[PDB]
């Protein structure tokens, strides 16, 4: 079956345009189910798990359309309100249409998402709101039923600044009668664009991007012409690149403030970077100095970046130290990174990363969509040819990243 | 030598007032030495780690007087910029006190803080601050030495929200020449009240209490009169005394905005909570509901009240999970509890507590101010009397705990 | 795709022969790679992992047939000391021939195993032996090459009690050149079989089942007749069954002194067993009683029953606790319990099982091997019927485990 | 107070004699209540612990008399079976006696241990086992009270390896009516000294060092005379000093095989060892090579030995991993060997140290036995002059360790 080849490659440079975020348009586009009308979706990225969420919408009655970036959604005939156990299965953020669904109609049946590559991933905190604005919880047979005569604004508070938890009762919130306050909310960039649309489409939404969201329910939402934000690990997997390289790298159509730790943890590392209004200029260095990182809630080091930062470590000059704090199992890529002749180990949540000379490409298989992402960007510095083999992961994810490597002059090349 | 004797008590009842916070009082008094004149603290807690701060204060040549919770400094003849290895031993929060010498004489040598109850607790962020405006740093005999021929704002990020790193780097910042930002800055309200002091002083730091703080550096500060916060874990305390005993306390002088996350798991256990504006009411419930905390970075719940919900789960009506993120080793407490007839079992990060009908009096000590605490809690609802030894940790940061339980109709007593 | 049909089921009652042992067939398989002559295995599962390391023999050159439990193999005539790719991809067991392989012929070339689902595994404590007795081990894209002009016996300690790096260095040791001694040795009943069939063949093998392995190196090994142990895995996982159906079964063809600590919790759990010389007797209580388990190298609890005895805890009559210290991620099949109506917390090496009323029918998908029986397990006890997915992994590790549970009452069916 | 001040010294060369074994001793010891007569142990050190569990046995009506490093004990007329709070406190093995009570009188009540300084440290194994022998237990004010109306032997599984654990049952079994099978036994050698000590005196104990002990019980044991193995925690102490000072050390009176994973790492380290009959002699090498060690039950690598190995490892040529799995909180000493330049991070169970060039001399405390050891370690190689606080930690558990150090060259002096 499919695989992507690397070869060792020169020093990437150029101008790479990032695409909108996948983790952005998935809660946005359950937010479109709020609305008794037509929402316009631009800089949409075309990505399978965009398409699942599409379908997901479709089977609940939403007429949808996607071209060249743009996704419609007119919601206002909303029929049904169970997500079946295939279409969360395929893509957990499925879970995200629980919210809307339950503002919308006052009742919803969601699949309990089950194992995840990168670890056991409970949504308690999810429900936890949804009971605390006056839901009735129950299972049946893998399904959880959220059901109330009407949603009654609610203080209460995230035990872990859950991203899709705060999405997810942010929406639920929207319609509900009264204020509700979200206490240790997510600081995520992609909470403060799901907010922003909210408020377009007519809601009330305060303190989005904060450690705290005060949303006031209004009684009718209408669909709203929504611009995503551009996909900071994306761009991140660029700006590691460029590290690894010795290259030099314009990235185009980002928000640095999005970026922050990365920048930081880069020049840490020695890269010199050139923030602009719009882009921002990686030049790696002639040596990588080894770092620590340590994965945590935005503005911390975000764990979509973990597996590729270690991936640059694994021929830094010295020793580094990864700690996981935000998944628990987001360690599988390190047997991979040894089979290229990294060496890691790793013990709990930390892993020990020994810089070696150089890796040698190797037959590895992707574990995860960003540890995939990070087996391509070992491949661009291995001597010899890297073959990563279940290349789904990062083709769901990433659009085009043959393409936009390919254009920054890498050697790489999807073969079927 | 001196114990604390406490007998299974009478439901807590009554007002309880609440003292100034002993940890905003400290990186106050520090900021103290920022200022060529005269400084007024009102509301300071008469404890002795304020007098042992104060002592070195003295120690590098600064004005201080203390009488009747107000501290006054004058900082304008300062003569040295050495913290002494005893100093430091007795109170690692000493280390406070390097910011503000670095920025007001560019040069400082301060004992490194060793072993603490609690953990290993490095101070490797507040000197990446420190190097990130430009100072060098060398290591002698045990003393970190920071030195520059001027400070100069930078941009930097920290690895994790330390609240001691951000306090010393808000401090050196004031005065350094140009903008500072600090990224993934600690949002604990401690960090405010310091922005607020050091802003009364003529500083320009904004952004505290949020992720990320700005501070634009003047060339001189000047004493200034302080209204220190109300402490929000004396008052957690308190709250959790009333929990425990099925009691009804109202507290009095406190900050509902600081103690969220105490009220939202309080509630979660079962007690009825009033808000108000300058006091909170909390009414313990008939029986504990068990609930999980997780320790993390304000506003998630703090790790100072850690052991004294454990305390409150040992009778809980079933399992509570007691993860501790923010610290590696605070659990010594767990085998005093045991000692009391609990049934806690850790690993890791985790201990499981599985509630009993009740506790039994017993001798245990003190490991630490906040366990010290939790075990009075213990003791005013264990079968018997509790003797608890190691008094000094709870004597250290609690104002007369023994009067106010004694004034809420607890049986509780100092003996030398 | 196949799936596994689960209903609930009938109280389990009745015998159930148990086969050969998996994991002692495969390195007594890769054992067979030593002798110059014809080797006679009996007691072989008909597993396709047998099925895979005897077309690994046969790519390197041996004579292999296998009939109804019988497997030969002529090693006489080897060609060929390189292990592809695919092969180790396939079944990381594969690795085991790099001993007898670097025994046999000096040189050896083994794909080095990549991600496992239930960890990052390395093989280092292997290489770690194989230089101690002479080899020069380096690296070569994925692969691991250890040649030697010989091998000299030597001590050598292993960090862990590795089963398979004992193995892998018994086997290779077995012809070296004097007396090596392996310190710290794995002490499974395995190794203790693997032994017993390299001095039928000829070797000098001291202290198999304890703590330290003395092997005098002889000149030429000469195939042999031995009869497997039997799997006490697959025993474990029938009498984890009639624990959990509150049945009665009697385990046929199987060895007391293997299942010590399984039969000692599932007693405490409430069980009435029966050790008889050839056979077990399994009665379930009627209540579950919880217990802890901690998963330890033999004969502490086996981490391959750790996900049987989660699933036997989820309806305990109260809180347990599941500690892995053998194996980092060993939870992914959590999720999937939690789907079916189970109350399971995890945080590092632990998870926290609260015991609930039932198990409730649901779509899963098998993780690993031993958590697909797990699931099988619980299939057996939840409210209506149970859809596994993913059954591979349980396929190749036990046989028809759905004759065998349907001759014991069960409901059980494997579709296509 | 009193301090040990160590300087920068010459490599160490010469002979050091051991002393008797600390953790073998204080078993025997307690084992002497066993026997209704006269017990002569010779090679006993003289410990400030071996005088405490010495008072305890006069306090329960022993006759005892300590000299020139023997001890009798006349146990003929116990009269009390209760080890008070203070004793208990004071050194936990105390609680040690409660096996040997248990048996003699069918009663005893023993203070529970409280905190530890290496960790939470329960003994619900121990209690496991007494009530797999028929007693009853119940919790009284911290009391644990163990009675039966006669100990029957039973078998039973121990969850972890307890070296106590297995020590007072094996203890209280020695009298039990029937055979007690201990399954999963601690297999350190203290524990085959007490089972020698207890077969001296008319047991019936077999298999100690193997990982399953057998006891037949007896109707009475008569007191004997013992020689206590050899101090390998010493042993191990003065072998690391020699590694680290690139010294010539000749450690004498000591048993090899009890020293097996030490000699296997200081050997990876670079150390030239010579293993003879009662001796063994340590050359440390000119660069030490990085290690990593993993503390696990006997034989694996000891935890009583970790802290000094880390203090080697502050000064080898590369990155070492300390993974700490039989201790919970056992990096107390981790800031005080930062204290003196080391660069060790720790996260979880795990410490990652990278070598410097050398450590400094600075004030440091002891927080236990062990790493108080450690510390005279990192004072001999220490560029200056150290000084050691709270050294009553070192001074309970090391025989003159400043005169057997000075006899090697060493410079090192107690100040009082
Ligand atoms: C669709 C999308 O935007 N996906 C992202 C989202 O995932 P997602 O929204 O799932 O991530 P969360 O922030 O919820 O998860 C963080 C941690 O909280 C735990 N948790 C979460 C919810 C809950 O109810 N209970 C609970 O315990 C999770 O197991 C995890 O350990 O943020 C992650 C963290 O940056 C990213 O890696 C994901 O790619
Ligand atoms: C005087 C004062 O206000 N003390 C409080 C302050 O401590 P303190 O300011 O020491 O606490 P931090 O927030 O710095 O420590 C949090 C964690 O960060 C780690 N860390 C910290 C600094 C650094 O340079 N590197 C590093 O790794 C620490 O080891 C710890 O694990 O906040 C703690 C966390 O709410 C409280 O428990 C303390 O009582
Ligand atoms: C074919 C076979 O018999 N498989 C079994 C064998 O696996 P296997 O022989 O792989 O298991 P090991 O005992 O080697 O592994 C135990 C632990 O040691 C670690 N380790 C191992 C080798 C090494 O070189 N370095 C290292 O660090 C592993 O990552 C793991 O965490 O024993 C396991 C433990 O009972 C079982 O679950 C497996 O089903
Ligand atoms: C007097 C003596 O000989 N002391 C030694 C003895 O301690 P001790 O006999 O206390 O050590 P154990 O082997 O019992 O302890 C090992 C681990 O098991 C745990 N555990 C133990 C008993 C129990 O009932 N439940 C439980 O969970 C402990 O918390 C610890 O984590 O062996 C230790 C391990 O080599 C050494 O460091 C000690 O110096």
């Amino acid at each position: 079956m499919a695989k992507i080849i690397v070869k060792k490659s020169n020093p990437l440079k150029g101008s790479v345009k990032i695409d909108g975020a996948k983790n952005a348009v998935l809660p946005i586009i359950a937010a479109t189910l709020l609305a008794n009308g037509k929402s316009t979706l631009n800089g949409v990225p075309n990505l399978r798990d965009v398409h699942v969420i599409s379908d997901l919408l479709r089977h609940v009655g939403a007429e949808v359309e996607y071209k060249e970036n743009t996704l419609t959604v007119d919601a206002s005939n909303i029929k049904t309100c169970e997500a079946p156990y295939e279409l969360v299965r395929k893509m957990r953020a499925s879970f995200l249409v629980m919210g809307p669904l339950l503002a919308r109609f006052n009742s919803t049946k969601i699949s309990m998402p089950g194992g995840s590559a990168i670890g056991t991933r409970p949504i308690d905190l999810h429900l936890k709101g949804f009971k605390a604005l006056g839901a009735k919880i129950e299972m049946d047979h893998g399904f959880v039923e959220a059901a109330t005569e009407k949603l009654v604004g609610n203080k209460l508070y995230l035990d872990f600044p859950s991203v899709g938890a705060t999405e997810n009762i942010m929406m639920a919130a929207s319609l509900a009668e009264g204020t509700t306050i979200i206490e240790n909310a997510a600081e995520e960039p992609e909470i403060v664009d799901l907010a922003n649309f909210l408020n377009e489409m007519g809601a009330d939404v305060k303190g989005a991007g904060t450690n705290t969201i005060k949303i006031k329910g209004v009684k009718e939402l209408k669909g709203a012409e929504h611009n995503v934000i551009p996909d900071r690990i994306e761009a991140a997997t660029y700006m590691v690149a460029a590290a690894m390289t010795k290259g030099d790298i314009t990235v185009e159509n980002v928000l640095m403030e999005h970026l922050k730790p990365v920048v930081a943890k880069l020049r840490e590392a020695g890269c010199e970077i050139t923030e602009m209004d719009n882009s921002v200029r990686v030049v790696g260095p002639k040596v990588l100095k080894p770092i620590d990182i340590k994965t945590l809630p935005h503005p911390g080091f975000p764990t979509d970046v973990q597996a590729q930062f270690m991936a640059m470590l694994t021929v830094a000059n010295g020793t580094g130290v990864v700690i996981e704090t935000v998944f628990e199992n987001r360690f599988m890529h390190v047997a991979e990174f040894n089979r290229m002749g990294a060496n890691i180990k790793i013990d709990g949540r930390s892993a020990v990363v020994n810089g070696v000379d150089e890796l040698h490409g190797a037959a590895v298989n992707a574990t995860d969509l960003r540890a995939g992402a990070a087996l391509i960007l070992c491949g661009l510095i291995a001597e010899g040819e890297t073959q990563i083999g279940e290349i789904y992961h990062i083709q769901r994810g990433y659009v085009d990243i043959d393409k936009k490597i390919t254009a920054l002059g890498g050697q790489i090349e999807i073969v079927e």
